[PDB]
């Protein structure tokens, strides 16, 4: 089967910034395969630390069952990795296990985070991991005699603060026909509507410069739409 | 019917640099249309400078029939706004006439120089020219009443010495299907047989890297490339 | 008395970019000035030419009138050079005009767009007028006797898709207090609806992530806010 | 009490880079501290080393007696981590200590070194360890209940080969008022006058050019400054 | 003697990248020294493990031997830390490994990879080893008494997708002379046929471009150039 | 005889920024040539503009015989292209006079200012000039016949405030052994004394850094240095 792989370092990423490519894809039929590598259990879960007698046990299974309602939504599987968040660090050990994801799903693209980020660290690591792992699973001497990956676009998929990161997305994405199951995904988030308004915002926003990079007067009805920065050269036969 | 447009600098650019390209999108039936906003007659007809009794009206004209030639070769319409190089200068008249080129033309992708050279000054003007008469022609003020262009995309093709450029293909075009439609249209630039062999050897280079970028061990047969640099994001709804 | 100057390349952009920085200043006791090089008349009136026997006179007209009316509700004044846009083009009077403009007002800093804009040639060249017509006016040999202008603080507010501008704000201007006033001039863009509800969602955005940027537990209020990139280094007493 | 945070590499970079910065707030009223992660003792110590008999231990111990006495001129309170240089390595301890000093110190601002420096890897280190520490410091499970730190604005002082670092200083701190307490801590360090002269020169340097930036004729007195290069954007209601 | 040092991430890369440069300075009285951090054993021998039984360490003695061969041919000595490549990590230890090679061979100049390379991680890593190994050799206070290093010019040689690693020569090295040595080594590259033609197109090219930025018409015979990007600012007292 | 070019947008430039370089090629059998486009009269003259009754005729006067007297102690030929500063503007015709004086000169290097200077248009104007003259040179169809130009090499030397800039010494030239005549020609720039004082402590500064780049043990006398950025790759036999 067709299938595509987002690696996100807290286990609310890829909601907020990967929910409409993974909705989109899934509908054009792949297997759309999410790596959340931590639960952002301790510095992206502030609500849940306010209440009393909070543990970190606690908020990770209040994260992963809200990751699990909004990857049902979305159609993507997703896994939990739980290598800890404010830091994250991971080991070759972390890096195989990734690479051994590769090698199983096979993916056609990879979405992860920006390699700058100056308002959270374990993001770029995510990023690094995806792209560190990818290369291993390219390598006919990691375990030799497995089906190695190819290679796959990477891309990464919008930061809180693009510009303070040094992002620019090089691709739209229209998002527009899935818009309703992102935000659906995206109120699974419980208790964080400030965050869901500001990333409806941002669909809007990149609705309006997507629809701008096609012609102003054009019929295409583009409304929500995500930003992504790929990594790679894209090879093609058409211009246009 | 669909159409695309090259903006070329000196007539000789377009064969060089975008051969590939015009070929293989006029198989894709595009009418393909090229301008050459001068000969090169200065600055790139050494050459001819070299023989006796040798004028710019003489080498234009072993350009201009050179250049027919090529487009003849590779599919494409070819005119010449013949207005100078070293030093190439353009004014508003100059831009009118090229955002009436748009007009008339209506192109899906506009090819055209690095923005940067510090090889030579006439590049980026024309790119500059290319740009600001896309955005011209995209003016519902300007000649009202008539169809506006809207966004086509806009690359940068391949300059002589891509790094010094600050050029960075960020797209691959597969041209082998038509390799011998470029060389036969670089074979048309007499006495020029380095550059036969220098552009030979780029869009063999070019074709491995375009190859590793779709997994080394892909069966597709990706021997000759052309590499290009894009203006604006592009819009989609597949990040495969 | 404190005054401060904005510098707009067609007479709608101080109000969609600047807006909220004219109304906060002329609060602190600014006589905040606009300048408008040109009314967009060609490139920024799609509406207007949309209408039966539309006219350059008729449009300009139509955008000198909002201007005004923007201008008055946001405690500004406003002067329009005329000098056309689509292409805008300068010389050496253009700068001359615009460094007595200097004089004049000996603003305590100056807005105008960002000096690179893939969309719109006319803005970076806004924002070179602005800064070399400053130079101009700090020399004492320019029109000797005259009293000359300091060192102003300069800053390119935020353009329409500030990534593909390579544009990142160093400096976030809190406009919450006057965002009735930037939004009531803004309404005089008539016609222009989308617009409004666009720059809407830029302050909002920029809002939030000013607010990140103070402490996202801090008591501050901060709703509303205008990004800006600043040409020179600050000269300070205190680094909070 | 307001207060703010120096993190240098080395125990003697704070005095060259930042003593300006210390001497120049404690007088405003803040109580600085300084955390010094290293001694410098095995590459910041040649004319020890160049002693007969010469150990680690008594390196440590004469660079500790020079900062403490620094410290105590510029009127600030330090603190020695003694992690090692050259290399200078750190872990997850590490950063939890200086996180700590974060939540004990609550600093209104941090000041560190550039994030490249081709002539020194611990002072790149030293800024991520600075950065990534507020960050956890922030964080409400970390060490939940305690009060977490804000957004204090992080500023890399300037390094010995700034543009070979790519650093660029947007703000200039005006010491002029404390020239004499950073030279007098200067003095303290011990047979480095080499470097009392090229850092005099570098104040002096930065002096005539913030003086530039604020109108070469205006009348105020800029004679010493510091150069600093801000991490994040800074949020304001005057563009002055 | 006079001396130089390569630093190779993987056996064969000093070959590909360096041949040029380690057999020209051979014939000029240097003690050209290799090291290889591991052999490229898991990640860049494809060919061997599509045989039956491989087994890493049958790759390690085929790299071994191809290197020990193409060393001999250029005439450097060669060592192999063998620290294993895809993934390759060091650690404090292989740093002072290097640093000691440092130490005894104290290079006039130092070769290696780009700082940036998305196809290949180990490669960067290399090129950190060698400028923060050469920095700890030049530390008086590491294993004090030996002799120092002084500041030996340090440069990345070409990776396989110059642009997408962000890489610019800023440095031509006229190989032209011992190109037959160049490709005799890389003929001991077993199976790689596809690398040979591809780096004698390298060559041939950055040939080009190199006649080209000493004058197309200059009598120089320069048809072989390796492309060197520089670490640190070159000093001299003359600028042709 | 051997010979070189520098282009000063303004008469005094080259006296600040390139007296060392050209001092110390002179000592080499260097016919050093000297093209000031202008005489720094509106913008760089306020101590004249200050007494009673100036003009820029007597302006023009004082800045040539200063700027010649400069060019005696320093062992260079000068001529004055007078076309006007602040601000400086040049067409076809001064680009061709700038391309004649390549011609008749044919330098081996070219010196001239930073392509960027956000505190003065006119630098980056000259340099400009000075690139763009160099191409028109070497075409063979510009005055086809005469003897056309090579490949010089072409270096911004230092602008006031080189962060600002984005300017980056990648050549440090020695001066030390012409400091004398630099200061001479130097102290010919009358009542510019601060400058004399900044431009002293400029070549200190850089001749540490120059210092630190050879090795700072190293028994090398590098006292005071100018730094350049190179504009072209060069080429080399010799890599140390
Ligand atoms: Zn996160
Ligand atoms: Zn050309
Ligand atoms: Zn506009
Ligand atoms: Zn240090
Ligand atoms: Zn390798
Ligand atoms: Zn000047």
């Amino acid at each position: 089967m067709k299938s595509a792989l987002v690696v996100s370092a807290h286990s609310a990423d890829f909601v907020w910034r990967a929910g409409g490519a993974i909705a989109l894809h899934a509908e054009q039929g792949y297997a759309m395969h999410v790596v959340c590598l931590s639960f952002g259990e301790r510095g992206e879960s502030a609500k849940l630390w306010r209440k009393g007698e909070m543990t970190e046990a606690k908020v990770k299974d209040a994260r992963r069952e809200e990751a699990m309602a909004a990857a049902e939504i979305l159609g993507a599987s997703v896994e939990f990795f739980d290598i800890g968040d404010y830091p994250m660090r991971a080991d070759k050990d972390t890096l195989f296990r990734l690479a051994d994801v590769y090698r199983r799903v096979q993916p056609e693209f990879v979405l992860s985070h920006s390699l700058k980020d100056p308002y959270n660290y374990d993001h770029p690591l995510a990023m690094h991991l995806a792209q560190e792992a990818r290369i291993i699973a390219q390598a006919e001497g990691y375990k030799p005699g497995e089906k190695i990956v190819g290679a796959p676009p990477v891309y990464a998929f919008e930061p809180h603060q693009p510009e303070q990161c040094e992002w620019r997305p090089d691709t739209f994405l229209d998002i527009t026909s899935v818009w309703d199951k992102k935000y659906a995904a995206i109120q699974c988030m419980a208790g964080q509507e400030h965050l869901w308004e500001y990333y409806t915002r941002v669909a809007l926003q990149r609705g309006v410069q997507a629809k701008r990079n096609v012609g102003i007067t054009s019929a295409r009805n583009i409304v929500y739409a995500e930003g992504l920065q790929s990594v790679f050269p894209r090879v093609t036969e058409n211009l246009a």
